DNA sequence: CCATGCGCTGAC
DNA sequence: GTCAGCGCATGG
């Protein structure tokens, strides 16, 4: 993450909704934000929160009453993706994983925050041809909310990772916000190599296997995208090898093959994934992070996550606007 | 719960 | 024609 000296948001709360790791919590309490709610239902989830952050959160959001929930300033939400997805079987509404979004809604229409802030992923803004993000622009418009939404990559934040979404912020109308903008790219300067652990540490996950193909030479200069060097088996997803002079593949929460969820790099000549806390680091979370005792949980929390860095440029860019009142 | 072989879609 | 994907399906 970075550091913010300019905290544009101290005084005003918000409510951390389908938390996971907290990624939301990182960015909004970095700008001087307080949280003053947060549910997520998953089991390990809530362990690694508590042990992060002292709390438990709330369970199942769809049999909670919305008129129990606290006033607040800011809504957050990164909501499930399984049904909107380029790698799953996109049933969209119809998917009962896919429905999350009118919950949401519903607690909109009692408590009517001042912003709602979310993401998902890039191919929900094309998914049926156009009508799933026409859906979501005409019930925040009938809620009297405005509507403003953009794909952003990581690589162009700072961060060496090909990660493509959409975010979409939404504020009251009778605020009559003007002045909104997502922040400018800039040029990256960070890649994989330079985030990597010491080859004592991670021996363990190396993989030498005898269907290893080389398709391509190691590169000599560094570049900001994915290259692709060599396959195992029939180099579907998990079974591809890139080199650490460029930048990583977006991690992934359900994935297989045996280069799994994170995908295979040449380091120092082998072939190995990932280790947890190289995870965190091409997410933005910082060292001193807290991780799940178990390795499985931990891989799975971090595919699901959000890159704090574009979170913390987005939330400034907010504060900036809500705190322009002239005479 | 955990590990790993797959097979099709979208955007060039 | 080439390449990537906050995923699915089945074994223990
Ligand atoms: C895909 S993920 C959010 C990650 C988060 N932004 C981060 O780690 O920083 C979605 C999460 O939603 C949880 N979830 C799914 N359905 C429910 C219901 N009905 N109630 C509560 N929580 C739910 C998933 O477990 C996942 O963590």
């Amino acid at each position: 993450m970075i550091e913010i000296k300019d905290k544009q948001l101290t005084g005003l709360r918000f409510i951390d909704l389908f938390a996971g790791l907290g990624g939301f919590r990182l960015a909004l309490e970095s700008c001087g934000a307080e949280c003053v709610y947060s549910n997520e239902w998953d089991k390990y989830a809530q362990e690694v929160y508590e042990m992060n952050f002292g709390e438990k959160p709330e369970g199942d959001i769809t049999q909670v009453n919305e008129k129990t929930i606290p006033d607040h300033d800011i809504l957050c939400a990164g909501f499930p993706c399984q049904a909107f997805s380029i790698s799953g079987k996109q049933k969209g509404f119809e998917d009962s994983r896919g429905t999350l979004f009118f919950d949401i809604a519903r607690i909109v229409r009692e408590k009517k925050p001042k912003v709602v802030f979310m993401e998902n992923v890039k191919n929900f803004a094309s998914h049926d041809n156009g009508n799933t993000l026409e859906v979501v622009k005409n019930t925040m418009n009938e809620l009297d909310y405005s509507f403003h939404a953009k794909v952003l990559n990581a690589l162009d934040y700072g961060i060496p990772q090909k990660r493509e979404r959409i975010y979409m912020i939404c504020f009251r109308n009778d605020l009559n916000i003007q002045n909104f903008q997502f922040p400018k790219p800039f040029e990256l300067n960070t890649f994989v190599k330079d985030l990597l652990l010491p080859d004592s540490e991670v021996e363990h996950l190396v993989i030498d296997r005898k269907d290893l193909v080389m398709t391509n030479q190691e590169i000599e200069q560094t570049t900001p995208k994915t290259v692709r060097l060599g396959i195992v088996g029939k180099g579907g997803q998990g079974e591809r090898i890139y080199s650490t002079r460029g930048i990583a593949i977006t991690l992934s929460a359900y994935g297989g093959g045996i280069f799994a969820k994170t995908g295979g790099y040449l380091v120092n000549g082998k072939t190995r994934k990932l280790h947890p806390r190289e995870c965190a680091r091409v997410m933005g979370y910082p060292d001193s992070y807290k991780v799940h005792p178990s390795t499985s949980q931990a891989y799975k929390q971090f595919g699901n996550s959000v890159v704090i860095n574009v979170l913390q440029y987005i939330a400034y860019n907010i504060g900036s606007s809500l705190n322009f009142k002239p005479y």
